[PDB]
């Protein structure tokens, strides 16, 4: 159509860079790519119900936590219907709710302020919203409202030989010895390995020099890339040796490479878009070679196996625990916890043993019978795994997964796309279903791509293909809030790096100057999507106090049925990577869930915080809260250190009723306990003071994302009611609480340690690929007992008392 490139402008401004343009890549996996996830697409949009779609219920299938169920051991739950009051059980269907409020069905029950409608099949007590209302011990509102019309949501139609190459040179326009290093990798292992003669190094180098590897045309396993580094590490680039349709590649090549300034970024197909002052590689691949597609183990030896077989997923494997685990293939490949070693003792660099795995993978009973492991499933799709099939069954394990499970861990699982060899995978195209499938999970996979499509050269051009499959299949008022969501942010950060280049004088000067006709009429909050937004509370907009600028605005909600007067909060900022937040943040969310397992609870508070490009992206504003110094500060601060009681002092004052207090207190216990036991395990509770905030109401929770383990504040511990060396009947049930907790916890340290690890691989710079890691192994004290455990965490507790402040006063 002379009109159909408009749409293309459309998703092109929807998803920050253009799936179109060819000036970057050297062959056509990415228009394969999109040629390719037209079915999937189809296959969804078609396969979904309009009715549940356009309304994308919110619920689970997890069993009813404790902490919610004594907020009413008497089977009883009203739900007030817009005013006439009713009271259901927590067994009772949307439509029961709707027998009473009635004694024609074009109603359905959505929620007062939010887009949260309490529709479809599901048991009451079995809806987000309403555990949400049991836990902020709110009531359950909602509204005789007619069922949205799903025509909103129409989807727009439409040899033998040794393997062998040749490296002319490198080329750079403005730059001793150096070399060119390279390697035939596969599951991030080198296999192979060739190297060249150190001659002079000035902006152009030739050596014109084969480098023949051992390795033989036939042993080389679809998706291994051909990584070429110069060594002086300062450059490197990869090249997949076999394409997207199996064939071999063949040819001439002038790759542009990254510059260094372990981690993710290095294993990317995709070359440096900046042709102008990157380094240039060039390499000749000329050819004709064509691509292609029992007894019982002893006694003493199975003990040795399943010794291995029980060791976390950081223990290195050793070439003998390898060769036998390798022999034993059936018997290993009988417990699913082996399958991650078993295949990580295979070697690719054979097609007969990779044969004999393929073959071994169609024996697969146990394990696709075997119950989902997340821990374990992602093990498999982790950068130590480049092959199909190895991954695969992992992403089949993954279908599986409800929705509520498939948005505790999208982020993390959108993160891991960066590992695939190929841009057409199991797990994009898993990613592609379940966000068509769901419009929850469908928004924030939006943003959880549009978040790297707009900082990542490395990983821009496959996720802008990923987002762009689901930009063409989500409908068309999705597309259309997109538009208005976006809008409002590349504007809003206009205004963040202005009003930082330096205040509050041209601050409303700007703002006002920008609700006038171009901030829309009601834009989503990227955070929480059930949730619109109108004009800005100008008068309330300020910009918080800081080297960093951060801009502080609140805008009012777009509804009316809510029944509130409350404000919308939004914190952006410019100058932090919260991209390490993010991940943080979802870490969190996966503790304050697993917890819930042994229906425990600590009381976490995850705001959201979405990115939206380099050093920038938006946090939410967590309703009547403090820093922990701002507290300190009215008072003391500036050269002062602080006060022991100040901050109890801050809450029976900041709470009506003795009710109030107590309770202010209580929850402060959970909270303390929650962010000392999670900050512990994930390395990072050395936090000064300003990072470290609680609520009116009493909840305390950490920001911006000679030691000690954690911050324990001898205030906190005032608060809890213990001047030093003592014990206080709350400090008791702080304890009562963290080693229940931590040891909750140790229940899953492979899981914590698989997510971890990946975090660190591609959320910060360099990855040590070693240590760091290994860190979160210390902390859980993995292999030790239920019990050296208990007293590790305490002995840390005690180190956090004992230096009462002495680094609260260093952080400088
Ligand atoms: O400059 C900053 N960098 C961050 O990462 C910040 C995090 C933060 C998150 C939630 C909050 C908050 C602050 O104060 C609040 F009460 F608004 O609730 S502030």
């Amino acid at each position: 159509s002379e009109e159909s490139q408009a749409f293309q402008r459309q998703l092109t401004a929807l998803i920050g860079y253009d799936v179109t343009d060819v000036s970057n890549v050297h062959d056509d996996e990415l228009e394969f790519t999109r040629r390719g996830l037209v079915t999937p697409r189809m296959a969804e949009v078609a396969s979904r119900d309009p009715k549940l779609y356009a309304m994308h219920p919110w619920v689970t299938s997890k069993p009813l936590p404790e902490y919610l169920w004594k907020k009413i051991a008497n089977n009883c739950i009203f739900i007030v219907i817009h005013s006439q009051t009713i009271k259901v059980s927590p067994d009772d269907t949307p439509g029961a709710i709707l027998q009473s409020f009635f004694t024609e069905q074009d109603f359905v029950l959505r929620v007062c302020g939010r887009d949260e409608y309490l529709v479809g099949e599901t048991p009451i007590k079995n809806f987000q919203w309403v555990r949400h209302c049991l836990k902020n011990g709110e009531e359950i509102h909602v509204v005789l409202d007619t069922p949205p019309d799903p025509a909103l949501d129409e989807v727009r139609k439409e040899c033998d030989r040794k393997f062998r190459v040749k490296i002319r040179g490198i080329d750079i326009p403005v730059l001793l010895t150096v070399f060119v290093e390279a390697n035939i990798q596969h599951g991030q292992q080198v296999l192979c390995q060739r190297r060249t003669s150190p001659k002079p190094f000035t902006e152009e180098v030739l050596w014109n020099v084969w480098l023949e590897f051992s390795i033989k045309i036939k042993d080389l396993p679809k998706g291994a890339l051909l990584n070429l580094q110069i060594y002086c590490l300062l450059y490197y680039v990869n090249l997949l040796l076999i394409d997207h349709r199996f064939l071999l590649r063949r040819g001439e090549y002038v790759l542009h490479m990254w510059q260094i300034s372990f981690n993710a970024d290095k294993l990317t197909s995709a070359t440096n878009p900046d042709k102008e002052n990157s380094m240039s590689i060039s390499i000749l691949l000329d050819n004709y070679c064509h691509p292609i597609a029992r007894a019982e183990m002893p006694n003493q030896l199975r003990k040795q196996l399943e010794a291995i077989i029980a060791t976390d997923p950081l223990n290195p494997l050793t070439a003998e625990d390898k060769e036998l685990l390798w022999h034993f293939r059936y018997e290993s490949l009988k417990h699913p916890k082996a399958y991650p070693k078993l295949f990580s003792s295979v070697k690719w660099g054979q097609q007969e043993i990779v044969a004999k795995t393929y073959q071994l993978l169609a024996r697969r009973e146990v394990w696709d019978q075997s119950a989902l492991d997340v821990g374990l499933t992602m093990q498999l799709l982790d950068c130590n795994f480049s092959d199909e099939n190895v991954r695969a069954i992992a992403v089949q394990k993954l279908e599986s997964l409800e929705d509520d499970d498939v948005l505790h861990y999208l982020l993390q699982l959108v993160q891991a796309v960066k590992f695939e060899p190929y841009h057409d995978s199991a797990l994009a195209r898993f990613l592609l279903k379940r966000g068509l499938r769901n419009k929850r999970i469908g928004h924030f996979l939006f943003w959880f791509l549009r978040s790297e499509i707009a900082q990542s050269r490395h990983y821009q051009q496959r996720f802008a293909v990923i987002l762009e499959a689901y930009l063409r299949g989500c409908g068309t008022a999705m597309l259309h809030d997109f538009t208005q969501q976006v809008q409002v942010i590349e504007m809003l950060q206009k205004v963040t790096l202005d009003i930082k280049s330096l205040v509050i004088s041209q601050l409303k000067q700007k703002l006002e100057n920008l609700q006038n006709s171009q901030l829309p009429e009601s834009f989503r909050v990227p955070y929480d999507p059930g949730l619109k937004a109108g004009a800005l509370a100008i008068e309330k907009c300020k910009v918080m106090a800081s080297k960093k600028k951060p801009l502080w605005l609140e805008f009012k909600c777009a509804d009316p049925t809510a029944l509130s007067n409350e404000t919308i909060g939004i914190i952006f900022k410019h100058g932090d990577d919260l991209r390490q937040d993010m991940l943080i943040l979802q870490i969190l969310r996966i503790m304050e869930s697993i917890w819930e397992t042994e229906s425990l609870d600590l009381c976490l508070l995850p705001y959201g915080c979405i990115s939206t490009g380099d050093k920038i992206g938006m946090i939410e504003i967590v309703k009547d809260a403090t820093t922990i110094a701002k507290i300190q500060q009215s008072t003391v601060g500036n050269t002062g250190a602080f006060k022991d009681e100040v901050l109890n002092h801050w809450l029976k004052e900041k709470s009506p009723t003795e009710e109030k207090f107590q309770a202010a207190v209580e929850r402060f216990v959970y909270s303390c306990a929650g962010y000392c036991v999670a900050t512990f395990v994930l390395g990072i509770g050395d936090r000064h003071n300003d990072n470290i905030m609680i609520t009116e109401t009493g909840n305390l929770f950490h920001i911006d994302f000679e030691r000690v383990p954690f911050v324990l504040t001898p205030d906190f511990l005032f608060v809890m009611g213990t001047s030093g060396k003592k014990t206080s009947p709350h400090f008791q049930k702080f304890q009562d609480i963290c080693v229940k907790a931590y040891l909750a916890l140790r229940h899953h340290t492979n899981l914590l340690i698989i997510l971890f690890s990946m975090m660190l691989m591609t959320g910060m710079p360099q990855l040590t690929s070693k240590e760091d890691i290994e860190y979160i192994r210390d902390a859980l004290t993995v292999g030790k007992n239920e019990e050296d455990a208990k007293k590790y965490f305490l002995d840390q507790i005690e180190v956090c008392r004992d230096k009462g402040w002495t680094v609260q006063f260093n952080w400088f």
